[PDB]
C-alpha cells in the first residue's frame, strides 16, 4: 500500500580516529521521523548492538561515553572519548513507520594503524634479566638473555644458573617467572603492557602448590632501546622432600588460560596451572598475579590470557636452558548480541541456484519468545544493513520490505520458541548474511543472531 519513502543518511561515510578523540557522526530522514530513531555498532564478523533508541536513550550495559539527541529529522551520535573497544560500523535506524530502514553506515578507521604504539615496543625485542632467590632455603641466581616478538606473542629466552647450581628443585615451577608485553592483543582489546613502556610495570605473584608448597615472586620490568630488562625475585618453601619438586618428577606446564581483571585500579590475573609428572598424574597450583604500570594506563575489561610455556632444550642439571613462551588475549564467552540474557542462533543458510528456494529458521531461548515481536534483517557481502520482514508477537499481522515482498514469508512457532523465513524465486540481490532480532516497543532491535549465510550462485 501507499507508504512513506524514508531514505536515512549519514555522515560522514568513514573517517579516521584516535583513541581519546570525540567522534560525532549524525543522519538525516527525508520526511520527519519523531524521535524514534536508533543507533547500532556494528563491529567486523559481529551482529549489530544496539546502543542508543529514541535518539537518545541508552541501552543497558552501554558506557556514558556514548550519547544521542535529535527530533525531526536530523540526529546525532556522539562518543566523547574514543577507546579502542569503539571502532565499528554504526548504523541508525527508523521505527516510525514501516518499511524499517537503516542508515547506510558509518565506518571508523584506526588512524595511523598502530603506528604510535610500534616506536615504542618494536616488532622484535630483546630480554635481559636476572632472578635471584632461594627454594627450601636453597640460596641461587640465573640470569638469561632472550629474543621476542611482542606483537605475536612469543619469545624464547636462554637461562643459566650462575650460583646455586646444581639446583635442588625442579626447574619448572621457576620458569613462569621469566612478562606480558609478550602477548599478541586483538584491536578491541586495550593492550595494558604495551601502553605501560617506555616507563614499565611490575607484577607481584603468589603460587600456591596443592601439597603446600608455597612460591612468591615479584619482577621490575623496564625497557631502554629494543631490549626489555627484568630483576626477579623468587622464593619458595614447604616443598615436602618427596613431593615432585624436591625429587624433579615434573615433566611440563599444561597449557593455561588466566583470567585478567581489574580492582583496586590495577590489573590481576588468576590462573589454575598444572605440572605434568612422570607417570602421568598432575601436580596443581594457583597462581595470583597483580600487575601494576608505573603510569597511568588504559584499564581494559575482563579477558583471558591462553598461554603455553616449554623448555626446548637443557643440560643435565638445567644450568643450561632454552626456554619458550607463546600467549595470546581474547574474550571467553564465546557474533552475535543483546542487551540482556536471551541468545538466538540462526540456521539454513546455504548454497542455492538463482529461482531457488531456501528456508531460514532461528530458535530462541532464555526469555518468553511469544511476548515479543520480531524481525530478519540481511547484509549483502560489503554492504550495509537491510530491513527484510516482520511479525507481531502472535503471528498475525506481518509486514515486508518491497525487495521480497510477494518472494519471502515470515512466520512463527511460539510453542517452539522459533521464527522462519521462507524464500522463494532467490536472486543474486538476496545472497547475504540473514540475521534474526528481537523488536522492541522502543524501536529498538536489542537481540540478534551471529546471523547465517545465504548463497545464490549458478555454473
Amino acid at each position: 500500500g501507499a507508504h512513506a519513502d524514508i531514505q536515512m543518511t549519514q555522515s560522514p561515510s568513514f573517517l579516521s580516529a584516535s583513541v581519546g578523540d570525540r567522534v560525532t557522526i549524525t543522519c538525516r530522514a527525508s520526511q520527519g521521523i519523531s524521535s524514534w530513531l536508533a543507533w547500532y555498532q556494528q563491529k567486523p564478523g559481529k551482529a549489530p548492538k544496539l546502543l542508543i533508541y529514541a535518539a537518545s536513550s541508552l541501552q543497558s550495559g552501554v558506557p556514558s561515553r556514548f550519547s544521542g539527541s535529535g527530533s525531526g529529522t536530523d540526529f546525532t551520535l556522539t562518543i566523547s572519548s574514543l577507546q579502542p573497544e569503539d571502532f565499528a560500523t554504526y548504523y541508525c535506524q527508523q521505527a516510525n513507520s514501516f518499511p524499517l530502514t537503516f542508515g547506510g553506515g558509518t565506518r571508523l578507521e584506526i588512524k595511523s594503524g598502530g603506528s604510535t604504539i610500534t616506536s615504542v615496543i618494536k616488532p622484535e625485542m630483546k630480554i635481559k634479566l636476572r632472578m635471584e632467590g632461594a627454594v627450601n632455603g636453597h640460596k641461587f641466581v640465573i640470569e638469561g638473555e632472550g629474543i621476542g616478538k611482542p606483537y605475536e606473542g612469543t619469545q624464547t629466552l636462554d637461562l643459566t644458573v650462575e650460583e646455586g647450581a646444581p639446583l635442588p628443585f625442579s626447574y619448572d615451577i621457576l620458569t613462569p617467572a621469566f612478562n606480558r608485553a609478550f602477548t599478541k592483543y586483538p584491536e578491541d582489546i586495550p593492550d595494558y603492557f604495551k601502553q605501560a613502556f617506555p616507563e614499565g610495570y611490575s607484577w607481584e605473584r603468589s603460587m600456591t602448590y596443592e601439597d603446600q608448597g608455597i612460591c612468591i615472586a615479584t619482577s621490575d620490568i623496564t625497557m631502554e632501546g629494543d631490549c626489555f630488562f627484568y630483576e626477579i625475585r623468587f622464593d619458595g618453601t614447604n616443598f615436602p622432600p618427596n613431593g615432585p619438586v624436591m625429587q624433579k618428577k615434573t615433566l611440563k606446564w599444561e597449557p593455561s588460560t588466566e583470567k585478567m581483571y581489574v580492582e583496586d585500579g590495577v590489573l590481576k590475573g588468576d590462573v589454575e596451572m598444572a605440572l605434568l609428572l612422570e607417570g602421568g598424574g598432575h601436580y596443581r597450583c594457583d597462581f595470583k598475579t597483580t600487575y601494576k604500570a608505573k603510569k597511568d594506563v588504559r584499564l581494559p575489561d575482563a579477558h583471558e590470557v591462553d598461554h603455553r610455556i616449554e623448555i626446548l632444550s637443557h643440560d643435565k642439571d638445567y644450568n643450561k636452558v632454552r626456554l619458550y613462551e607463546h600467549a595470546e588475549a581474547r574474550y571467553s564467552g564465546g557474533g552475535s548480541s543483546s542487551g540482556t540474557q536471551v541468545q538466538l542462533v540462526e540456521s539454513g543458510g546455504g548454497l542455492v541456484q538463482p529461482g531457488g528456494s531456501l528456508r531460514l529458521s532461528c530458535a530462541a531461548s532464555g526469555l518468553t519468545f511469544s511476548n515479543y515481536a520480531m524481525n530478519w534483517v540481511r547484509q549483502a557481502p560489503g554492504k550495509g544493513l537491510e530491513w527484510v520482514s516482520s511479525i507481531s508477537s502472535r503471528g498475525d499481522t506481518t509486514y515486508y520490505a518491497d525487495s521480497v515482498k510477494g518472494r519471502f514469508t515470515i512466520s512463527r512457532d511460539n510453542s517452539k520458541s522459533t521464527l522462519y523465513l521462507q524464500m522463494n524465486s532467490l536472486r543474486a540481490e538476496d545472497a547475504a548474511v540473514y540475521y534474526c532480532a528481537r523488536l522492541r516497543n522502543s524501536g529498538g532491535m536489542d537481540v540478534w543472531g551471529p546471523g547465517t549465510t545465504v548463497t545464490v550462485s549458478s555454473a
